[PDB]
């Protein structure tokens, strides 16, 4: 089996995509966050405070003849970010463009952290990282992706995430027409249950490629790059005007500048992320200063290489016995 799905960005910066996932029996379609840094399916349901509700699709389970509670089963999750969410399970059939899973575990959050319920466009989660980091007590359950992969025609999935526009997620195949040149694969160590790979190293703009390697993780739940402060500030400093600022926690750069591209290395070849992304515009409705789309990791602890990193790619996650990383120009 096979199954194909369209993700669209929640706003005009590509904060976040959102991908519909059908639920239960009659299907409920809520719109996920794909998520490979993090194992829980979650969902704003009934069952969440209501005063935590504000504009969200919510799942009803007991509306849904499939439903069973997982008894004794609950989960809490605290995101990188600060925000986190908590409540009790559900199996369920579960299905993304076409591909069914029976028996899926479906997350029903009792509670949200403040910035959940703040945004009305991202009504849950689904985790596809290494089944090892699934919250669920006492029993830990699996992601949708190894519920489905030996049903699929290969053990895979790909990442094909838009700049300013809709992309696609594929299960079990790699569409060829999707991507130029070759996919380069490279090593995935899973010991901390994420898809951690090392870069090659890195160039600014039309500058020298410095080969070095470069521990990350493939975060598509992560809006930025985050990189070593001393590969950022290589990269800023060729940015007039652009500084550290405390107040804002990050980098930031005059909205009048252009911005130079930034590659990145796997193995021999190379991704090119244009300027523009790494714009995200002013940091406050009506401010000349804007927000950058690179920034340090030394508050974070591991290097990760979200949304601006991977949308510039075609991104095979090989989920074979040796799990591997492919990335392909596009
Ligand atoms: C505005 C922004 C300054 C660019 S932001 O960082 O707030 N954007 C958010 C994503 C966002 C956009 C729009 C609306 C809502 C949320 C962001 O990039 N959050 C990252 C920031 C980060 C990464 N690393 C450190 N900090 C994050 O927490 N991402 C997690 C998923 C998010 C959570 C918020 C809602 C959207 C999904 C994440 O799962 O990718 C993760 F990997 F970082 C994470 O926290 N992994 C959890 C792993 N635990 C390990 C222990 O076992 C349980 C699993």
């Amino acid at each position: 089996s096979t199954g194909s799905a369209t993700t669209t960005p929640i706003d005009s910066l590509d904060d976040a995509y959102i991908t519909p996932v059908q639920i239960g029996t009659p299907a409920q379609t809520l719109n996920l966050d794909f998520d490979t840094g993090s194992s829980d399916l979650w969902v704003f349901s009934s069952e969440t405070t209501a005063s935590e509700v504000d504009g969200q699709t919510i799942y009803t389970p007991s509306k849904s003849t499939t439903a069973k509670l997982l008894s004794g089963a609950t989960w809490s999750i605290s995101y990188g970010d600060g925000s986190s969410s908590s409540g009790d399970v559900y199996t369920d059939t579960v299905s993304v463009g076409g591909l069914t899973v029976t028996g899926q575990a479906v997350e029903s959050a009792k509670k949200v952290s403040s910035s959940f319920t703040e945004d009305s466009t991202i009504d849950g989660l689904l985790g596809l990282a290494f089944s090892t980091l699934n919250t669920v007590s006492p029993t830990q359950q699996k992601t949708f992706f190894d519920n489905a992969k030996a049903s699929l025609d290969s053990p895979v999935f790909t990442a094909d995430l838009g700049y300013h526009a809709p992309g696609t997620y594929n299960f079990g195949f790699i569409d060829t027409t999707a991507y130029t040149g070759s996919i380069t694969y490279t090593a995935v160590s899973t010991k901390q249950g994420f898809w951690e790979w090392t870069s090659t190293g890195y160039a600014v703009g039309s500058g020298t490629f410095k080969s070095t390697s470069i521990d990350g993780i493939a975060d598509t739940g992560t809006t930025l790059l985050y990189l070593p402060a001393t590969v950022v500030s290589a990269y800023w400093a060729q940015v007039s005007g652009a500084k550290s600022s405390s107040s804002v926690g990050g980098y930031v750069f005059p909205c009048s500048a252009t911005l130079p591209s930034f590659t990145f290395g796997v193995g021999s070849a190379r991704i090119v992320i244009p300027g523009d992304y790494i714009d995200f515009g002013p940091i406050s409705t009506g401010s000349s200063s804007c927000f950058g789309g690179i920034q340090s990791s030394a508050g974070i602890g591991i290097n990760i290489f979200g949304d601006v990193a991977l949308k510039a790619a075609f991104v095979v996650f090989n989920g074979a016995t040796t799990p591997t990383l492919g990335f392909a120009s596009k």
